[PDB]
């Protein structure tokens, strides 16, 4: 029954939540139609947040031994929440007061970014159940478990962080988290060395494909390792559906990672007023089966992405643009 610990939990006091609510009034631009102005206003207004909150976010952003995630509780209550949309085309979360609270916290950590090939390049995406993709390996699934993965395993432009703010929760929908440090603690020396070898080719996610769309990096990339970086602070790239072992031992090692994940993963049921930051280099994430009703009261998260460095994607964006063009993913 492992859950996110006190070190990986930031609880806002009533006073801190009130400051955050007032500071959100400094963020006035349209999140979808003036994304850069919106994000830059949030980055500047974030200087007005409580110092204790800013300190925890900057520590998490630095990354060194950060646990892989940070759960924030006590965000100001979403009071006039519209019904949960049945698809992600409406971008309902992007005009809620939560989008401003989420942007302020995000912009303490790093620069918000979006991807043309992911949820229409929306600054905030509605993470809601899809009746079509219910049995699919996507953030809109429900009837099947969302398998352990890092976000955009195939892409060098993958986000540094995934930001999930909860508008409506579902009691059966558990978010699973598993860090590269937790993984390495269960493995033998030989398994760690092998995961550090470039033995996995990676393929572009099927949802990124489109008629007449060509990727500069091609459809199949690598081979790449699963583990990299410092021995005591390893980075992870993992996705069974998009990473193919170049040999039978390479395929067996992904099974080793999956078993360690089922044995050691921590869980948390996201509730309204909560926000989860996942370090996409240090942890993998998943989600349990749940049973949505598609009745306007379903689980509803606002998803956004963060990168430490916006210059890394400049070649893939327009001037004062926050959207990475699909061909560069």
């Amino acid at each position: 029954e492992s859950d996110p610990e006190v070190s990986a939990i930031l609880v806002l006091t009533s006073s801190e939540a009130s400051t955050l609510e007032r500071v959100a009034d400094l963020v006035t631009a349209h999140a979808l139609y003036a994304a850069h102005d919106f994000c830059a206003q949030a980055q500047l207004a974030a200087a007005e947040l409580p110092s204790r909150v800013v300190a925890r976010l900057q520590e998490f952003a630095w990354g060194d031994m950060n646990e892989g995630h940070l759960l924030i509780k006590g965000l100001p209550q979403v009071r006039s929440l519209p019904p949960t949309p049945t698809s992600n085309v409406h971008a309902v979360a992007a005009t809620t007061p939560m989008s401003r609270y989420q942007a302020l916290i995000n912009e303490c950590v790093g620069r918000m970014i979006a991807y043309e090939a992911e949820g229409h390049g929306h600054t905030f995406q509605d993470m809601v159940p899809s009746a079509m993709s219910a049995h699919s390996q996507t953030s809109l699934g429900s009837a099947v478990e969302l398998e352990l993965h890092t976000e955009q395993a195939f892409s060098p432009l993958r986000p540094d962080f995934v930001s999930l703010a909860c508008l409506r929760g579902d009691p059966r929908a558990l978010t699973y988290l598993f860090s590269a440090r937790q993984l390495v603690a269960t493995l033998t020396t030989q398994e760690i060395a092998m995961l550090r070898e470039p033995m996995w080719t990676t393929t572009v996610d099927e949802s990124f494909l489109a008629e007449g769309r060509t990727f500069l990096l091609g459809f199949e990339r690598g081979p790449i390792p699963i583990l990299s970086g410092a021995d005591d602070d390893p980075f992870i790239v993992f996705d069974q559906d998009l990473m193919r072992g170049i040999s039978a031992p390479a395929q067996e090692l992904q099974q080793t990672v999956i078993r360690a994940y089922y044995a050691e993963r921590v869980s948390h049921c996201l509730a309204p007023g909560e926000m989860l930051l996942i370090d996409n280099r240090r942890a993998v994430h998943g989600r349990s089966i749940f049973a949505p009703r598609f009745d306007g009261a379903d689980r509803f998260l606002s998803r956004s992405f963060i990168v430490a460095d916006g210059s890394r994607s400049r070649h893939a964006r327009s001037s004062f643009g926050r959207v990475v063009s699909a061909r560069f993913s």
